[PDB]
């Protein structure tokens, strides 16, 4: 996932 503010959130939850 793109390194946005929700990088951690995107990778951990949204794949």
């Amino acid at each position: 996932c793109r390194a946005g503010p929700l990088q951690w959130l995107c990778e951990k939850y949204f794949g």
